[PDB]
């Protein structure tokens, strides 16, 4: 009973904020609000966005720069721009082509697709979209150790070159939109088919987050690392002590995130947590940053603040919310062009130069 | 004319500070004061030392650590401990075995030897002491481009795997001890003789530095890197902007140093400059730190603050004075054992763990 959009077209992206309102006049109310919403009254989602005004870019003059190069390398992948696709469940809420549609955009653009444990697409559907493109697999710890062995084997057979252990979701955030809407996922998770015992449709949202491992410990990071023989990112980190713990427990990367503000409420905007984590990590492993990236300036500010790449989420999905629809390859291309402008105006010839930018401290915050 | 010590023996190093007074009993007065002294009234040499009290280590308990590993890697060299030998002129002022004695200690210990352009030993004599051990060559640039190509070609043919461009000595520091003692070198410098016309023997350091290039520019960093095809460190950096510049001009490493306080007077202690430089470098290239390292705690604090390795200077030369290669070796062994203790008490199993340490800010400074 779910009428997702199915039209395929390029979009002229002026900015990613307008993509949210664009789509809701076939684009189902409950699924839109599942994608767009966040915990509580969404103050921490607003914080993710307003945090970018805390540290401001300087234009830099006569820097001897032209035709900036956005390419970078992470864990042996050369990628077209320093952004990857974040792992997101249930892309079928946004478009009938679901994760296969996103994978084709990501692969055709030339970056890394992160595949959610809660994908609505089969791997063979996602694989058809990827057409050999690089992919990382995101897992939740299962209570059942055999389920963890089986899903790590699945990801490795499926050509994953890293595992993303999302650790910030041991229970659901207080997602008021989903509660008020009495939102139920309308389709299955053909990858985690080994846990929910009864039915997937008969479980709303509280019973599925509950279904996964709550008692994750550093030993789980050690055991994923040992079993997989792949680099493991720990995703959801906001406190520097968790970054040190994760690296000591064998993580190969730190993924700074608050899950798009969909988890803990009345927490900091994700960008505000990044410098303290980067200083603690002190180059030991690569850092991925997400939660609120909407502009080229945000990609630059994350790199200047210690991230190696950012991950994109909601703007890429925007095949849905509020008005008439937009989000895909056009969105990836927008971010690459947007970043190229920012590189030219900050004196940055290449992605390494972005990592050396000094930012202006704005103590007044958003209202200035 | 100059009766340097010649005895070869191991020494029991309680601390490296006591080596200074002990070396003053065996090294002729002029040469001793050339090694020990610094600019002006030595306030910035004292600052180098007192800066270590600005950021204090925490003991950490129940950290599940035993038998810490001090090994690390820099620019594809596995080394026994995260310290290398700093390039120091004229080792024959300390011991008759001169740079060959230092080279033997460094290669026997298992780290990298840095060769001063103002060595009193030939590449051949140093090569014999190294017995295949890794070496980096420190250039004091000639004004003549062809002499630079020749020096660089000789160093690379001798087996250099990096070039160190020392840029902080375009003129001498105000070294009052050497002025008062009317210090002149008592022997020749075979590597740079080509541009001294005569011999370094009987020359002041003013006149030797005066022969090297004053008008060093970013183009010089580019041209050394292009000609050598070796990674180039820029040495003497204390301001983060020079780090950004050096990297944009093709440096493969930043070497944070104030030359052991022998150059600009009434400048900060070197360790106080490190964090700002590390934050600006932001992982782009490796950082070597020097100027005042005397204890294992100093090695740990440098790594915690963004350095990949430190370079050792005066203490090693004082060891050479007191025991030739075995005395110099005794000092390197002291630093390795000293660091191992500090790793155990800080909860550090390996060198990467040291990079993740938080330090206590001491705003009272030395007198507390
Ligand atoms: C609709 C939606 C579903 C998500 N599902 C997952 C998930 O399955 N796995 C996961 O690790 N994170 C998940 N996240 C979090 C994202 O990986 C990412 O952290 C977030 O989208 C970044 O915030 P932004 O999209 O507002 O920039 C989801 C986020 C959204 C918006
Ligand atoms: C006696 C002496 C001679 C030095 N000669 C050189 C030199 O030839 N080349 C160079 O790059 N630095 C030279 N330096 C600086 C060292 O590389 C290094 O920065 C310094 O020894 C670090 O300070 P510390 O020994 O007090 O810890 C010299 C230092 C000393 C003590």
């Amino acid at each position: 009973e779910y009428n997702a959009p199915s039209e395929i077209k390029y979009i002229d992206v002026v900015n990613t904020y307008d993509l949210e309102e664009e789509a809701s006049k076939v684009v189902p109310h409950g699924g839109f609000n599942y994608i767009a919403g966040a915990s509580g009254d969404e103050w921490t989602k607003r914080a993710n966005d307003r945090a970018w005004k805390h540290k401001l870019l300087y234009p830099r003059l006569a820097q001897d720069v032209e035709a900036p190069d956005t390419s970078t390398e992470i864990l042996g992948h050369k990628i077209k721009a320093p952004f990857i696709m974040a792992p997101i469940a249930a892309h079928g809420l946004a478009h009938t082509t679901k994760e296969a549609g996103t994978a084709r955009a990501v692969s055709e653009f030339g970056t890394i697709m992160s595949i959610s444990a809660y994908s609505g697409a089969t791997f063979e559907e996602i694989s058809e979209g990827l057409n050999g493109g690089p992919r990382w697999f995101q897992i939740y710890m299962a209570k059942d150790d055999q389920q963890n062995r089986d899903i790590l084997d699945e990801a490795k057979s499926d050509g994953a070159t890293a595992i993303i252990l999302t650790a910030d979701s041991t229970v659901s955030g207080n997602r008021d939109r989903d509660v008020k809407n009495k939102f139920v996922y309308p389709f299955g998770m053909p990858i985690v088919q080994r846990y929910l015992r009864g039915t997937a449709e008969g479980m709303s949202l509280n019973n599925i987050y509950g279904a996964s491992k709550q008692k994750i410990s550093p030993r789980d990071i050690e055991e994923i690392a040992a079993h997989s023989g792949l680099p493991v990112f720990v995703k959801g980190i906001q406190h520097p002590e968790d970054a040190d713990m994760a690296i000591k427990r064998g993580a190969s990367g730190i993924w700074v995130s608050n899950h798009g503000a969909r988890q803990l409420y009345e927490a900091p905007g994700s960008f505000d947590t990044l410098p303290a984590i980067a200083e603690r990590v002190n180059k030991r492993v690569p850092i991925v940053f997400d939660s609120g990236v909407r502009r080229g300036e945000h990609v630059a500010k994350a790199l200047a603040s210690g991230a190696d790449v950012v991950a994109l989420g909601r703007p890429v999905l925007f095949g849905l919310a509020l008005g008439g629809w937009q989000g895909a390859y056009s969105v990836l291309d927008y971010f690459q062009k947007d970043l190229t402008r920012v590189m030219q105006l900050t004196g940055s010839q290449n992605v390494e130069d972005l990592k050396g930018l000094d930012l202006f401290d704005n103590p007044y915050g958003y209202e200035y």
